């Protein structure tokens, strides 16, 4: 099945998921001089104070922190969005080396990792319906650079030993995702897709301009996870990122001058 290796990686995905060559695929390179400021874009509204985290899962491609999305608890509104989008899960993509790991790039620059806070449009009733709609999902993307530690990330880092291999999960209640946000909410936005199979073209991407900084030790602990299941040959979970895809007939808009 699909993955990130030489024989099942991003260049192979189109054989099972032909939309991989579609008209609104993600990620993309963000050319900062070509993005256009849109003064009609509204400020993002990130309302995470009532968030209810449940569990953390190694799914064989990344690790997901899952939330209770059966009521309006942690929601994203405003910006380019119409309506209310509920937080379902967050996860990361990261590299084997500090100079790679992000999916989006900025003037061709790669960051060490990228956080994806995944939300779905409540007008579609459930997440499975939302992925079938062109405005079904909103993913808030946040770049990570290596520098000082991010204190709000450490509780995630410290549970990773309990979910080393594919299929392992652990309780993960009372986690506050506000501790993963940078100071500024300035953003770029464009219509795109899921960056893993099934690659559905259902995402309004909102990518923050300001990265967060994490320590060497924090990212090193990401790199100790395994793609494989327990008792299978060990393959380190690193370089789980899709490279930039053609922009095609799309304009990236900026919320800031
Ligand atoms: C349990 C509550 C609290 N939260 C979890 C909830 O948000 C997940 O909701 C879902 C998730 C999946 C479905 C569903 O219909 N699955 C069958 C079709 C289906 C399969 C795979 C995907 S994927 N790989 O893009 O995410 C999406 C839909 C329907 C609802
Ligand atoms: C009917 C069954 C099969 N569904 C129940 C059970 O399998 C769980 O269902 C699901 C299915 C999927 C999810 C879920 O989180 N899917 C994420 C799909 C997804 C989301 C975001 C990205 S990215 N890199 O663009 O941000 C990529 C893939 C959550 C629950
Ligand atoms: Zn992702």
């Amino acid at each position: 099945h699909w993955g990130y290796g030489k024989h099942n990686g991003p260049e192979h995905w189109h054989k099972d998921f032909p939309i991989a060559k579609g008209e609104r695929q993600s990620p993309v390179d963000i050319d900062t001089h070509t993005a256009k400021y849109d003064p009609s874009l509204k400020p993002l509204s990130v309302s995470y104070d009532q968030a209810t985290s449940l569990r953390i899962l190694n799914n064989g491609h990344a690790f997901n922190v899952e939330f209770d999305d059966s009521q309006d608890k942690a929601v994203l509104k405003g910006g380019p969005l119409d309506g209310t989008y509920r937080l379902i899960q967050f996860h990361f993509h990261w590299g084997s080396l500090d100079g790679q790991g992000s999916e989006h790039t900025v003037d061709k620059k790669k960051y060490a990792a990228e956080l994806h806070l995944v939300h779905w449009n409540t007008k579609y009733g459930d997440f499975g319906k939302a992925v079938q709609q062109p405005d079904g999902l909103a993913v808030l993307g946040i770049f990570l650079k290596v520098g000082s530690a991010k204190p709000g990330l450490q509780k995630v880092v410290d549970v990773l030993d309990s979910i080393k291999t594919k299929g392992k999960s652990a309780d993960f209640t009372n986690f506050d995702p506000r501790g993963l946000l940078p100071e500024s909410l300035d953003y770029w936005t464009y219509p795109g897709s899921l960056t893993t199979p099934p690659l559905l073209e259902c995402v309004t991407w909102i990518v923050l301009k300001e990265p967060i900084s994490v320590s060497s030790e924090q990212v090193l602990k990401f790199r100790k996870l395994n793609f494989n299941g327990e008792g299978e040959p060990e393959e380190l979970m690193v370089d789980n990122w899709r490279p930039a895809q053609p922009l095609k007939n799309r304009q990236i808009k900026a919320s800031f001058k």
